Parts: structure tokens; C-alpha cells; sequence
């Protein structure tokens, strides 16, 4: 049976912690995964943590993470939320070296990319196997959101990118069931620049928050109705939300084009909440550190600095990085709305520590109808490691 | 289909050896996860012992067991009873450095409680989500359990305790279906102490034997009806059951009030069989060591002192630690009452033991129609370990 | 549904090999349980491999294994056939230092026996949980088959010794239906002395080939009748295949009573075949090394001396040990027979070898329709072990 | 429900990357066992990836590959197709030195080959168990395909040689159904040599292309019917496809009979496209190294020299070895036709590089309707290892 991921998402007063997988703790003597960029999306049954492979493992010379982002040896595999990335709970996915994964009430879609950087290709696996196959059509590192696709009525969409990381590039919707391609259209945004896009469904439809990595400090947004047809632009709210960015103060918000003149960027979230919206961003302005998520009121629809709530899940003096956002389905939650969730990775290692590797665990939250006290879920592990005095 | 669980107890003449994990004799050259207060709850198909984790692994310098209690890095996950706290074979729970969990007959809810000990979150996860949420309302390190809740007829409940941890404090039953609370109350207990609750169904109310950490050697009782009146008061027999404690000689018994004007204590527990009561304690009256189980005629209802059976489980020349009750569910064993059944942690490691670390394993017995021989089935493992000269 | 298992044991030429474990091997350098006496039983479903642990693992100091048969760690577990008794892949039984197991079409039921040597019990597991006891009945080291048991129609059949190993001890049947005991018989053999039985079904009883512990070179011979009246005595064949054993030109048969005056043994197997018989046998007479099987034409019902099949399994320059009996039930096979099958033991370590372990690995036979070329399948790790330099 | 696989194969412009299990990069820590000849079949829920066992585990001194090819050892298992061939996700199939693997939509048969050069036997497993055997019938190192068997409306078949692996031997045709035996055929190939047969369905026959060892540069192709009837001779394409070879200018077309005038050879594959076909070859003309995939017009039914498509998988600065075909069942597909795919074996260690062991991983690739970009996804382990330099 297909989810019908139709309804509204859920007004939430704050955020109750899901999972902390401890990966990298746990990576000291098991055997775990180097890992970036974890994810979450769930099935009418199960909410899992999709990751990044680099091929390698913890503590072991092949975790020499100065061989390459977009290396032949990075795959997507996937455990149940919470477990860690490690080799014997791992399910296998797809090679990717960029992902995006999902799943429509029956089965799995994945959708990996490899290959060359001037012709890459992205396979979409369904229920286990490929099913059908987008080319490069830019000719410069294709790829996608980083995050969970969303899927409505049988019908999953997400977007691609093909184009330069620091300049005016192109944007894709491609949209697919049970594994095939029935529908694409690109976004006509110049000046604007989109990846990495966090989205979910909400009111029968895909919300989009993205990251400007060219001239954006506020992120780009997009919404998404089933016929491809799409508005885009920028969360209006009248506070920054991507690092590195300034200071609040110094800062005016936007609904139609990029704010902050500062390139870079960190992949983030975001959810919509009437005209209100809850955004996440790393509490350091310039430092991937820290992680909070704050509520503005009316942010979605105006240029608001009102900031009405204010929760910590990792306090700055400890490394934070990527998030995304994911519902929590009906069928699991047993709620009239669709539960707003985020999953935050914490990147240790290069380049802000010193060792010979680069990797991450996660943390994941989901909304509450109840304000939750701050506080810090931080990675944790002890650096440097052993193979860190070879 | 929900578990009826209103039947009686089981009237049993002894203790069956269900199983023993030897979690840290493997945990030599095994993954094993550091832990405490591990724990049996069944479903219909299978009991699993459910743990709290340190974020770490026996044998690794993170192990560091000198971090914290009520740490960042502490998550319940579970595996099937018997089996080791292994991390390949371990499925994620919830972020809790305190927790309870139970099934009621159709999916699991678990309750973890983490964040920091001024406002501590709760929980509660159903079919492997987040479905509800209990903030705390003392400000006071917010707990409860570590031992399996309770399922009738579709509803769960389970005892709440925030507020000093030696004196009086707060004390609350909660109720909840399909992860969803539906009704609380608060436990009027002045000069009594209410902690770490063990309890069962039986005669379809919910009996809980506890700790009381203030001033009683004696332990309190909790008889729980579906409308969450209740009654509350000590265990009735005139002999001590917690530890620490004082001579039985000594001893006077009470059902209304502490006896014995002691501190401190352990988690543990007891059987109602009719009048009579099992009764768990450790073999030293002043040490976490050995292990016992004794029968008492008319010592739920009386000042008693009438022993009437004594069997050993873990010998005094070796460690015990926390205990805890839970039911065989009628659609397992096949009988028309609820056995009743316990497992013992047993602790090693710091303080005690001369190491970095502590953590523990467990054996769990059954109750039978037969009296079964005294012998210990003691952990085992060799102190200290290889990080141990580190 | 319960398994007929009343069909006749297939007439067989030789024997192909099911699966080898290469425990040992892979114990090298992954996790894997030290054991001894594995063994294959088999649901509708699988067949898997039941063995002993000793609470520990290969390259660890706790295989420590000067440290008791009997100890209080030691537990039965299981993997699929062909699998490797390691950690992650187990699955727990019971607490037992010498155990049992079978399946009746719907649930395993196993047997484990743990306790203190006086006053032993061996709690009967039925679906996962403890369903039934059964205490030591004269007073010195209570034990059973070290093999799989049998199931006809619901009902399963098991062979239990209480008493001195090499004298006169006593012998009784048990009969079970869903983990619940039914039904018990004493066994008349004067005389004669029964260990360790290797059972299967065969024409709707259970036929039994055991080892004399006390005189008896030959082997002792059980068939029960589902009324748990029974005929019992010796394998008529005129060559003995107990280990230790004299040579075959020196020895001559019985019916009735034990031969060749000689005490020790290993636990070993036979299979009927009309009159005739499959006898398992070390090739060694002094030693546990080399394994072969032989069929005697009407070694079932007479003191035959007519070989007229060989096959070798495991060549005399290799060690073997224990041998026990299993069926293929008809609902895998998909034949009108019961296919005949066993498993060899490959015990590696001391007394034979010089490290501080002694632990175990298995091959597995299956009865066919065609004559199977000698060959051997021996264990091949190489010995000693890292922490054997220790 | 049987697979009904009568579909014609997909006429396919290229091949996009399913799977790659970094086995060797990943066994530098972790535990995975040493393997040559891994392959992919698929029921129709998943894919596996087959492979042959050495009993032993990267990085352990029983690595030492010095030991036999034909050892009493190797056991076939397999995992779900990407993940690596670890001890704890392995599900154990069959002692074999010599293997291969099939589904016909209900249960799995395999085909063990072990036992002694001079008189090798072969068991057949089906569900699980095994139902039937195959003796050598040629005395000499009785063989089969080594990768994926086929199954059409219920019946497997699959290819076996026995006898010299540099002349002339013997080639025969086995059929079964239920893992039995119901049809075999003798193939009268004189001056031809057939080994290791990689074959697939398309229109409702079985098509193999195999490994000539004798004088054959070309490759040998099989066209079976149910009725085992069948047709025999050379890939008629104008271009060599086995290693070694000598350049594609020097070489002249057969459909008939072998020509290139060498030794020895190398696994490899192909498929038919209407009269055209995929060929696999490594891109050295001498060496296991690199692999590519080209398209010859005609290549099926004429001495076509017509490249006309042309893709790399492994570039030739790195190993490659082993190829083999599988097809996509139209259940996970959801095509109306089969898609064609294969794997391709990366070995590292001897003879080529300085260690003391040898394995390999593997890449899957399956036909898609587009033309995909070359690149490598080579192995990438680092040489040697930690046991290297004991
Ligand atoms: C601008 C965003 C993309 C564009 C290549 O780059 C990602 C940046 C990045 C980071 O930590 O910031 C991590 C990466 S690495 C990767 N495998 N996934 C990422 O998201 C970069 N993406 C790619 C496809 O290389
Ligand atoms: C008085 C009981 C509680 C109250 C905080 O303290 C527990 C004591 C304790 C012990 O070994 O005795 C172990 C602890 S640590 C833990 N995570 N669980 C426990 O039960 C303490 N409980 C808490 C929530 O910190
Ligand atoms: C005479 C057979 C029994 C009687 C105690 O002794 C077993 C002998 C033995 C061996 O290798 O020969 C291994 C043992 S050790 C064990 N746990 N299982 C065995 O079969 C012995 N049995 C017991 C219950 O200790
Ligand atoms: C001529 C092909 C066969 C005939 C024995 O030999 C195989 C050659 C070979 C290789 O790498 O080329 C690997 C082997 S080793 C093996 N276990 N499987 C293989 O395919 C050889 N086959 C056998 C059954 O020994
Ligand atoms: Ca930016
Ligand atoms: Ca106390
Ligand atoms: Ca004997
Ligand atoms: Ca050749």
C-alpha cells in the first residue's frame, strides 16, 4: 500500500531526542564505517540511518580519509536508526559518492551516483535492484540532496544539481514511480543557488530547504506540487541559518534572492509551521560547532526577527555539521499530521581536528507538542585514535 | 491482539535457570558494550534483555568508566535474553541514561529519559518511535524503573520518581496505550522513599516492590488498579531485604512505614504468592555480593518471620548488583497463571574491582513448580583487562 | 502443523557432505565461541548446529579451558548449519553443561542441564522460555544425549543418565509435548551401561545407538515405542566401534550384553537399515582421530562380521571425537523416507595438542542413494594459537 | 511460484554500477573471509553474491594462500549482493571447491563440488538441504560454472566438465527440478574445451558462454532447450574476448571452432543482442587486468568486426579477474523483458603482488537503456597487508 503523506506537519513546540548512534565511540574497538553525511528516512515500518562508505573503517590505514570525496570506493548502505554504520547490521544500497533515499509504503528507492565528475551517472535502485538511470546533462559533479526524498500518493520527488559548487549552476526536479522516471523539469533560478535540499512533505505537497553555496548566507526555498510546477526562492525569515554567515544584527531578510554576500555553506533545514518557521543552524557563525534550532514566527512568510522558541541539541564547544529533515509517518506515529524530524551530523577528524581521518555520528530529534529543555547529545569520541599515532 | 496479563502469579516452590549472557567473559576479545541495569521484558514471541549503554565498548580506552552516570552517550538498546550486549546483534532503543520498557502484546513502548538532571526528558517510544513525551516536574534528576512496565489489557503503566535521591522525594504512576499517555497520578508518600520500581501483573493490578534510598532496609509496595487508585506502604515481612541493611535478628517488621533507619540501597525485588512474598536480596548485608531468593509464609500481609524456603543463585564470594521481576506472558509458556521470573546484574569493575571500567552481565530464573538446588551462576570474567594495564 | 516424522530411514549407499564450519580456522582472528560436542537438528525449516560454550572465545585468555567442564558459564546455542559458533550470529538456548535438542514441526524444544554435580537440573525450554524441570534423581552429574532428540507426532523422546561414569549408573526416558513432561520411564540394564545417545526416528520409534562407559567396546542399542515401553541391549554387530576398542579380528558380537572388557568411550552413532547397519567409528583404536563409517549386512539383528560398504570422512592422520544421529525431515528433502544424516566433532587443543584450549569444529553427512568416494574433510587450523605463546 | 524467465533479454546501450563490496579494503580490519570467485544470482526478493571460502579470514595466517585451491576448506556461502563476504552476514551453502548458484522462484539450489581430484563429487542443495549427487564420471577434477546456474518454469540447468583443464575433456548438461535430478546430456565437442559457463535465460532457452583452456582465444557458446537439445561452437564476433589473446588486428572470426592458437584463458562472459552481443574481457591482452564491455553488430551470428559501443568498469592499472553473467527476474524489475547483467572478481594478492594470500572483491554492473560513462571501480585495498610483514 503507498503512504498518502498527504497531511499537514505537526505544529511542534520543541524537540524530543529519537537516537544517538555513537558510532565513533563505539568505532574505537568495533567495527564501524568512515562515514559523512547520515541520514534518515522512513518506511511505514522502520526509520533507518542512510550513510556515505569512504570503503574503509575506523582505526584502520585504509581510513586515510586524504584520498578523495568523490572516490570509486563510496557506497550507500544503511542500518536501523540509532544502530551505527557498522559492516554487520549494513544493508547495501547503492554506489554513490552522493545519495538521496527514500521509500513510497511498498518498497525502497535509493538513488546513487558515481562515476566521473565530468559525465557522472545516478542509478535508482527499487526494492533492492536498479530500475532506471539520469546521466550528467551539465557535465560537472551531478548530484543531490544528501538527505531523505519525499514520496506522496505512490510518487516520490527530489532534486538534483549539475553544475559549478561556487557559482550559478543548474537545478533539476526529477520526480519517479516504483523506481522509473515519469517526470522532470529544471528550476529557472539565476542568481540563486541550490543544494543539498532537506525536504518533506506537507499538505500534499514537497517542502525544500536548501543551501546556497555561492552568495546566500539565508537558504534557498523551494515547494514542489505533484505536477512539477514549483515556486523557489528564499525563507524569508530575517535571520541567517547557513554557515559561515554574520551576525543577526547585520542582516535583512529575504523572500525572493540570496542575502549576506558570503560564498560556502553548511547543508541545513527547515520546517514550515503555518507562516512560522523552525530553523536549524550551527550555533557558531563561522564554525561548523554547535547546533541549535530556532522557531521565528511568521519566518516563512515575512521578514521576521521574532524569535519566539530556542532549543540546543549540541552546545558550541563541540563539532556539529550537516542536517536534514524526514517525517515520521502515520502509519508509525498514529497522529493525524505528519511529525517533523531532523537528524544532525557530527563530523570528527579533519580538518578541524588532528588526525589522519575524517567521520561522523548522528544524532536525531523529532517534534514535540512540549517545549524541551536544552542540553548537549555531542559525539563524544576521544581524538586522536590509535592508527592517529602510525 | 493485546496480552490480557490478568491473571494470578504462579505459586512456585523455586528458580529455574532461564539464561546467562557472559557479556564480559566474552567482552575479553568480543564487541561487547559497557553497561548497567540490564533487563528482561517479554512479547508474545521472545524476552530480551534490554541494557544501558555507555557509548563504548569492554576493552577500549573509552571504557574511561570515570565520564559520568547520567552521560550524553547513554542509549537503552536490547537484544534477545541470554545473548550478549554486542553491538552486531543489538537494536537501538532510546537515548536514556534511565529506562523502562514493556510490550503490550502488539508492538514494544520503551521510555528513555536524558537530558540534563535540572529538566530531564522522557520519552516514550511505540513500534520504534517517539509517540509522547514526559518532561520532568521537580527539576531533580527525573527517573524511574530499570526494570520491565507494565501491559493489561492494552494498557501500560509504570512508576516515575523525581527529586532527591535520599530523601523525600517526588513519586508518580504514569499510564499510557499505544505509546500515548492517557492518565497520571502522584503518590501521596510522606517519610517514604519510592525508587527503581520492579514490577509485575497479577490478579490483573500491577504490584511493584521498590527501593527505598532515604531511611528503610525494608522495601515499599505498590498495588496499582487500572484507574490508578492505589496502595502504598513496605513490604510487609519482618525480615530486611535491601542493601545495605542490618542483622534479621535485628530487624522489626512494618507494612506502613521504612524500617531499619538505614541509607542507601539497591534495586530489587519480590513475588506476592497469596500472603506469602519471594523475596531477592544479596547474600552480604553490606555488599553488592551473592545472591538469594527466600520464601516468607504470609509475608506480604504479615510481620512474619516464617522462612520457608531459601535458594541461592550467586554465592557471596562473587558480585551481584541491581534485580528486577517481569512475567512469562501466558502465549509462551502455556500455562493459565503468569510465571513470575528475575534477572540478577551482576557488576564488575569499579568500585569494588581494580580497573578503569564497570560494567556488568546477568543470569535470569523462572519460577517452578519444583525446588530447585542452590548453586552459583556468577559472571566469571578475569580482572582486570587488557586497557586495564593501560 | 506437527511433524509425522513416522516414515521409514532411507536405504543408503554412502554419504555426501552437508556443510563444515571451520570454526577454528575463522576462530584465528574473528569471534567465535570455544565449544565442544556440536550437533545438527533439524525444523521444517533448518537445520541447524547446537553446541556447547564455555562462556568464551578462541584467542582469549579466558579459553582458558583448565577451568572446568561443568563450569557455571557454560551454555547451549545454535547457528544455522555450516555457520561458525560465533557471537553474532548465535542464538541462545539454555544454561547447560551437557544438553539436547529437536523440534516438533511448530517450536524447538531443548534441554538444559546446569547446577552443582549432586543435585543437578536440566530445565526444558519449549518456543524460547523455560517450560519444564526435571531434577537430578540419583544424586551424580544428571546428563543426556549431547545430541539431537526426537519428535513423532507431537511428542518428543529423550534419553537421560543419572550416575557413576564408569560403573553401574541409572537410566531413564522422558516423553514431552510442547516442552511439558508426559511421561517417564526407567530403564532395566543391569550390567549394561548407557551414555550420550544418538537417536532418531525410524518406522514410527525412536532407535538409539549410545556408548558404554563401564565395559562395553560394542555399543548399547534403544528402541522406544511411543508408550515408552522399549527393547534395549546391544548392537548385534560382530565388529565394535567405541573408542577405546581392541581389533576387529579379537572381538566377537552380542545381542545382549557389552564385549571387548574394556572401559572409556567417546559418544558415537549407528543407523538401522533393515537388518543391516551404519556404524561410525574412529579409525584409531586408542585414538579420537580419523573417522569412518561401515555398513554391516545384518549388523542390526545378528553377529555379522559382513562389511560390505567403507567411506572415510576424516583420514587417520587427523583428530575427530564425538559423532551423533540426526534426520532430514520430509518436509525439506521432499522424500518418502527419512534421510539419514550425522555430524563428526573436530576437537583440536588438549589433551592431543599443546595450548592452553581445547575447543571443537564439525562436518556434516547426509545419507544418498550413491556409493561417495573417502576423502577428509579434517578441521585444518593450525596449532598453537596467538595467546598460546602467551 | 515458479519464475517463468522465457522473456527475452533487454537490448541494452550500457551498463550502470548495482553493486561494489570493498571486501578487501574492508577486511584490512574487519572480519572477512578470503575468497576467489564471488557471484551474483538473483530470486525474487534479492540478489546474493555467492563465493568460495578458503576456511579463513583476511589478515590472519591462515591467509597463507600457499595451501590449496582444492582444499579440504572451501565452503560456498553468500551474502546480499554489496555487502561483503564477512562471517556474520554469511549464510552458509554447500563444501565446494567448485561451484554454482540458482533460484527458480520458490527455493534456492546450489552445487557443491568436493571430495579428491580422482573421483570428485557433487552435492545439489535445495531449500536449505541436499537432494541429490553427482559423481565424477571422468576421474579428473569434476567442475561446473563458478557462477550463476538458470532456472526456467521450474527446471534448473546449469554445465559441468570433467576432465583435463588443457586438452580435451569431457562436457556434460545436468537438469533438475526441486534440486533433482531429471535429465543430463554428454555435448560433443571435439577439438573444443567448455569450462566455467557463464549462462543466463533469453527466449525461453539457456545461453552460456564459457572458457576455452585448450587453443581458444574466442570463447566458447552454448544454446540449450529444455529438452537438452542443444547447439555448441564459438562466439562468431571478429574479436578475442579471453586472457591471454593476441591483438584484435591478428585475429580471424569462428563460429565453429577455436582460434588464436593459446592457452589457458580467464572466466568471462557474454550476451546476445538479437545477432549482436556484450562481450566482457579485460583490457590487457595478457594480463587479469582492467575490464571493458563492448558491443559488436553481428557479433552473435557473424564474423563481425563492427564495434559499434564500448565501456570501462576497471581501468587497466588495475586488477581485475573473474566475470560471469546473472539476469534481473522480471519480478524485481518490473520489466517485461530480463535484464542482462553481470559482476566482475578483482584479485589481489599472488601471483601479481607481494603478499602472502590472495582474494578479491567485486563490482556489479546491469543493463540499462543508455549509454554510461567509462570509469573505474576498481579494488583500491593497499598492498601488502599487516600479516604481510610477519
Ligand atoms: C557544494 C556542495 C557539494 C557540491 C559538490 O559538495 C559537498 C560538500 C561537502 C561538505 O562537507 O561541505 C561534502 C560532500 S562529499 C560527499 N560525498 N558528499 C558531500 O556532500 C560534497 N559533495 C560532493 C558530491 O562531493
Ligand atoms: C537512588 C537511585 C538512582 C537515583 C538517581 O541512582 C541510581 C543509582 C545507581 C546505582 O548503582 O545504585 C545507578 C544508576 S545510574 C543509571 N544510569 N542508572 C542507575 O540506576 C543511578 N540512577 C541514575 C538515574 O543515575
Ligand atoms: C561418560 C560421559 C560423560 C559423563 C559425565 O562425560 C562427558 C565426557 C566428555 C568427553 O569428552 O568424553 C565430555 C563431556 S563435558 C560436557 N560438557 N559434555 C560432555 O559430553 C562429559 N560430560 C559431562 C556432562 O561432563
Ligand atoms: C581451467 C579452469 C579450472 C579447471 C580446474 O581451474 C580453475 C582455475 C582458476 C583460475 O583462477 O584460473 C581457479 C579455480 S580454483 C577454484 N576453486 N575455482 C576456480 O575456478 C580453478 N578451478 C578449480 C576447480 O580448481
Ligand atoms: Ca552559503
Ligand atoms: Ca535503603
Ligand atoms: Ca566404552
Ligand atoms: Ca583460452
Amino acid at each position: 500500500t503507498y503512504m498518502n503523506n498527504t497531511e499537514a506537519i505537526c505544529d511542534v513546540k520543541g524537540f524530543a531526542p529519537f537516537s544517538k548512534d555513537n558510532g565513533i565511540r563505539i568505532g574505537s574497538r568495533g567495527h564501524i564505517f568512515v562515514i559523512r553525511e547520515p541520514f534518515v528516512s522512513c518506511s511505514p515500518i522502520e526509520c533507518r540511518t542512510f550513510f556515505l562508505t569512504q570503503g574503509s573503517l575506523l582505526n584502520d590505514k585504509h581510513s586515510n580519509g586524504t584520498v578523495k570525496d568523490r572516490s570509486p570506493f563510496r557506497t550507500l548502505m544503511s542500518v536501523e536508526v540509532g544502530q551505527s554504520p557498522n559492516v554487520y547490521q549494513a544493508r547495501f544500497e547503492a554506489v554513490a559518492w552522493s545519495a538521496t533515499a527514500c521509500h513510497d509504503g511498498k518498497k525502497w528507492m535509493t538513488v546513487g551516483v558515481t562515476g566521473p565528475d565530468s559525465k557522472a551517472v545516478a542509478v535508482i535502485h527499487y526494492g533492492g535492484v536498479p530500475t532506471d538511470v539520469v546521466n550528467s546533462w551539465a557535465g560537472d559533479i551531478l548530484r543531490t540532496q544528501e538527505s531523505s526524498c519525499t514520496c506522496i500518493q505512490g510518487d516520490c520527488y527530489w532534486v538534483m544539481t549539475d553544475g559549478p559548487a561556487n557559482r550559478q549552476a543548474q537545478y533539476r526536479i526529477y520526480k519517479a514511480n516504483q523506481g522509473r522516471i515519469i517526470g522532470q523539469a529544471d528550476i529557472s533560478f539565476n542568481g540563486g543557488h541550490i543544494e543539498e535540499c532537506s525536504c518533506y512533505p506537507n499538505d500534499g505537497k514537497v517542502e525544500c530547504v536548501c543551501r546556497d553555496n555561492w552568495t546566500g548566507t539565508n537558504r534557498p526555498v523551494l515547494v514542489i506540487s505533484p505536477d512539477l510546477s514549483y515556486r523557489v526562492g528564499y525563507l524569508c525569515a530575517g535571520i541567517p541559518s547557513d554557515t559561515p554567515r554574520g551576525e543577526d544584527a547585520q542582516f535583512t531578510g529575504s523572500c525572493t534572492s540570496p542575502m549576506g554576500n558570503q560564498g560556502y555553506g553548511v547543508k541545513g533545514f527547515g520546517f514550515r509551521q503555518g507562516t512560522d518557521v523552525w530553523m536549524g543552524r550551527t550555533i557558531s557563525r563561522t564554525s561548523r560547532s554547535g547546533f541549535e534550532i530556532l522557531r521565528i514566527k511568521n519566518g516563512w512568510t515575512q521578514t521576521s526577527k521574532e524569535q519566539i522558541r530556542k532549543q540546543v541539541v549540541v552546545d558550541n564547544l563541540n563539532w556539529s555539521g550537516y542536517s536534514g529533515s524526514f517525517t515520521l509517518p502515520v502509519e508509525l506515529s498514529g497522529k493525524d499530521c505528519l511529525v517533523p524530524c531532523f537528524w544532525v551530523e557530527m563530523i570528527r577528524g579533519k580538518p578541524e581536528e588532528k588526525t589522519i581521518w575524517t567521520s561522523s555520528s548522528s544524532i536525531v530529534m523529532c517534534g514535540v507538542d512540549y517545549e524541551v529543555a536544552d542540553w548537549s547529545w555531542h559525539d563524544g569520541a576521544i581524538l586522536p585514535f590509535d592508527i592517529d599515532k602510525m
